[PDB]
């Protein structure tokens, strides 16, 4: 038993719901929170600007440190990071941005960085600004993550188009 509330089950370990990342993450206080990144951990807008913000910029200053070190993630692959007022943990995953030209094979092994955590609360990868179909964002998702995944949609209508053609 979990203190996620208020989503539809769509499969054994996949549950969805029209809600705000940062909202819900602020609320239940996740041991992860999933940041949909890009390889340079520039958290500009969409997810990542979003959640960024509401750290008070503290998640950029922690990425940019990251990178100084480490350098570039890899399109498909992911770190994990604090969590700050949000979550214990950030799991910052880059999907691929069709608007960069991406292979969207990709997705997959984006997703597959999920497995490496129990529970997970999380946006749909390659959607929004990155993009990606939304639906075959989802379908990719139900397909490749094993562990339990919370996914918060925030754009209503599109919530609903994603519940009503889920099969
Ligand atoms: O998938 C990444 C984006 C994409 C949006 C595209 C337009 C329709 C709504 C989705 N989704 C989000 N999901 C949850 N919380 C969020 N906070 C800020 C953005 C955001």
């Amino acid at each position: 038993v979990n203190s996620f509330s208020g989503y539809l089950k769509l499969t054994d370990n996949v549950y969805i719901k029209n809600a705000d990342i940062v909202e819900e993450a602020k609320k239940v206080k996740p041991t992860v929170v999933v940041n949909a990144a890009n390889v340079y951990l520039k958290h500009g807008g969409g997810v990542a600007g979003a959640l960024n913000k509401a750290t008070n910029n503290a998640m950029q200053v922690e990425s940019d440190d990251y990178i100084a070190t480490n350098g570039p993630l890899k399109v498909g692959g992911s770190c994990v990071l604090s969590g700050h007022n949000l979550a214990k943990h950030c799991l910052h995953v880059v999907g691929p941005n069709v608007n960069k030209g991406e292979d969207i094979q990709l997705l997959k092994s984006a997703y597959e960085n999920f497995n490496q955590h129990e529970v997970l609360l999380a946006p749909l990868l390659s959607a929004g600004i990155f993009g990606a179909d939304p639906i075959h964002s989802l379908r990719v998702c139900v397909d490749t993550v094993r562990t339990n995944v919370y996914l918060a949609v925030f754009d209503k209508n599109l919530y609903d188009k994603l519940v009503s053609s889920f099969l």
